[PDB]
Order: structure tokens, then C-alpha cells, then sequence
């Protein structure tokens, strides 16, 4: 059989690429840092799929706790003895809104935009405040609470479970990122240098990369110390996954692991705004952790990108 361990995947683009796996016939174990969600969601999904019992298995798992990390590895490596896929999908956007939440919107769809125009040349991301009564307050403790669960979380869990994954005849890790992780939006020249020299990444460059914005962001000095204007903890830390991939990528040769936007998809995180359902989003990672061998490894894929792949 072929087993995966999905993360974050109570609710969401997590739960869907549940779904989606198991209608392959993979096993899956649907993971969720809050145990009564993830009984509750593996309930939910075993009726809708309409599937026998050993289909999908429940596990906690909150990423960013170590022992929660060790025990799971612990358990896939007691019932099943070894992992064919990994998706890293959970994540926070730490921010906090104020007011009239589809502000959070605004700034999505203001920061696509200034993507597009950077990614056809111009050199500035355009200014942005919102229209509507309402704001997104980014503090220290929800920065940590980003960079931890969005960077640290994928990159322990990787490292936890190679053994396991060094078992398989076809190792797979996806790490669901963001388009806004490109280095064109990150704004700290020293970071997007650091983040681009594929040829000098490190571990330890990148960890120094997102502690040196937490320090920032603890003392009040973003703008002072050139992190971006908003959404920065997020941009940081999924700068920094995409980052950990090549690393990751370059350390385990027979694995792919590739990073993956799934689109502007609608969930709690958005406030259930965007184009894409939530089944549509899921497509995207699924695609990269059926992969044939030999395909791209290391590589962050928007979505259309990801979906011509094969
Ligand atoms: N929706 C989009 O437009 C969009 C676009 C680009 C990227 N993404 C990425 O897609 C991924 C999934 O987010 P989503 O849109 O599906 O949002 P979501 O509905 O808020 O789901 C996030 C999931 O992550 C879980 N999670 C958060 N912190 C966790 C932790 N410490 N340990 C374990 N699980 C944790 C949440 O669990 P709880 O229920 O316990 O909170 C939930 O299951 C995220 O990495 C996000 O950055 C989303
Ligand atoms: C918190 C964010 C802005 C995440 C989730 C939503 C989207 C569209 C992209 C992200 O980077």
C-alpha cells in the first residue's frame, strides 16, 4: 500500500487533499493539532467518501510541538513501517483583524496585484492601505506563532520522519506554501540574498533569516529593518519554506519535494473568499505528491504551473 500523513487537516485545503488521496486508494492519516476536530473530521470524511474503516486513520499533530512531532513518527512507524507521502499543509497567517474583516481580502487581492506587476518588471510594491472599516494588526506574538508553525513546523516534520519516508520506493513531500513567499515581496535585501543564493543555503542560513525578522518585529522595527509593510511574518515564513524545500530537496536525492500554491482558495483563513473551492485548491498538492519519478524536485509551483506538470 502507499500511506500519507496530511497536517492541518481538520478543516480546509487539508481536509480535501484527504479526500482526494483516498479516492487514489492511498491511506491516509488525517492529522489535526485539536484531537475532538480531527475524530470529528475523520468521522465526516469516511461518510462522505462511503469507504471501509482502514481507508483513513486519525493521529493528533500539532506542528509545532516536538513531542507531538516524535509521537507521530513513533505511531506510523508502529502500524504501517513506513511513509510514502508527506504533505505539510497546516498554517496561520498571524495576523489579527480589527473591524470589518474583509480587509483581510483587500490586502490579498492589493498584494496580487503588486506581484503580477513586479513579476513583469517594475521594482516596487505599490502602497496600500484599505477601503473598507477595518484593519490587520500584525504583533510579535502572532509572527511567532507564523514563522513556528509555517517554517519550523514543515521543517521538523521533514526531519522527523526520513527514516520513515527512506522507506518508500517513491518518497513524496509537498509543502502547501504561497505565491506571496516569492523574494519580490519580501522587501529585506539582505534576506532575499541570502534566500536566493541557492548555491549557499543552509539550515542555518535560513533560521538566522527568520529570527533576525522575529527580533525585528519584537523591538517595532519593520519598516525601519525593511521587512514588508503587511502580511510580513507570512511572506517570511513562507519565503523561508520554499527555502527549506531546495534545501530539503538537494539533501534527499531519491525524494521530490516540492513547494506548491494552491490558488486564493475559500477557507477560514480567507474568510471563505477567493475563486477556488476548497476541492480545487486540494488539486494542486495532490498533483505534486503523485509525481512521477524523476520529475522536478526542490521547485516552488503556482498553481497553473503545477497543473501542466504531467
Ligand atoms: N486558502 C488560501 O487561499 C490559501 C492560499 C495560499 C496558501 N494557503 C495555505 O494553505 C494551507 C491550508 O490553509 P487553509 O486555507 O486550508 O486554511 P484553514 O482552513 O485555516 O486550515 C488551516 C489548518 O491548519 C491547521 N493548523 C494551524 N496551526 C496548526 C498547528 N500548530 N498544528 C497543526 N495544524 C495546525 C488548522 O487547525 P485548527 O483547526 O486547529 O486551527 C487547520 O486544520 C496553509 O498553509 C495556508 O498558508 C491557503
Ligand atoms: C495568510 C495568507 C495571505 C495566506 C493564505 C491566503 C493566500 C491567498 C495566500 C497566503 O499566503
Amino acid at each position: 500500500q502507499r500511506y500519507a500523513l496530511v497536517t492541518g487537516a481538520n478543516k480546509g485545503i487539508g481536509f480535501e487533499i484527504c479526500r482526494q488521496l483516498a479516492e487514489k486508494g492511498i491511506i491516509v492519516i488525517l492529522t489535526s493539532r485539536n484531537e475532538k476536530r480531527g475524530l470529528e473530521a475523520r468521522q465526516k470524511l469516511l461518510k462522505e467518501l462511503n469507504v471501509s474503516e482502514n481507508r483513513l486513520v486519525f493521529h493528533q499533530l500539532d506542528v509545532t510541538d516536538l513531542a507531538s512531532v516524535a509521537a507521530v513518527a513513533v505511531f506510523i512507524k508502529s502500524k504501517f513501517g513506513k511513509l510514502d507521502i508527506l504533505v505539510n499543509n497546516a498554517g496561520v497567517s498571524g495576523v489579527e483583524m480589527v473591524g470589518d474583516v474583509s480587509v483581510f481580502n483587500e490586502y490579498i487581492e492589493a498584494d496580487f496585484k503588486a506581484l503580477q506587476a513586479l513579476e513583469a518588471g517594475a521594482k516596487e510594491e505599490p502602497p496600500f492601505k484599505p477601503k473598507a472599516n477595518g484593519e490587520m494588526i500584525e504583533k510579535f506574538e502572532g509572527a511567532k506563532d507564523c514563522v513556528v508553525t509555517n517554517y519550523y513546523g514543515p521543517k521538523r516534520l521533514t526531519q522527523a520522519l526520513i527514516p520513515l519516508l527512506q522507506l518508500s520506493p517513491s518518497p513524496r513531500i509537498v509543502n502547501v506554501s504561497s505565491s506571496f513567499g516569492s523574494l519580490l515581496l519580501l522587501w529585506n535585501e539582505w534576506a532575499k540574498g541570502v534566500l536566493g543564493d541557492e548555491d549557499r543555503l543552509t539550515e542555518e542560513r535560513v533560521d538566522e533569516v527568520v529570527e533576525v525578522f522575529l527580533k525585528d518585529i519584537k523591538e517595532g522595527k519593520l519598516e525601519e529593518s525593511q521587512w514588508p509593510p503587511h502580511f510580513a511574518a507570512e511572506r517570511v515564513s513562507k519565503a523561508a519554506l520554499n527555502a527549506y524545500t531546495k534545501i530539503a530537496a538537494k539533501k534527499y536525492p531519491s525524494f521530490r519535494i516540492n513547494a506548491i500554491c494552491p490558488g486564493y482558495a475559500k477557507t477560514d483563513i480567507t474568510f471563505h473568499a477567493g475563486p477556488l473551492s476548497v476541492a480545487e485548491a486540494a488539486q494542486v498538492p495532490v498533483k505534486l505528491a503523485l509525481l512521477p519519478d524523476g520529475g522536478p524536485s526542490g521547485c516552488f509551483f503556482p498553481r497553473d504551473k503545477a497543473l501542466a506538470l504531467y
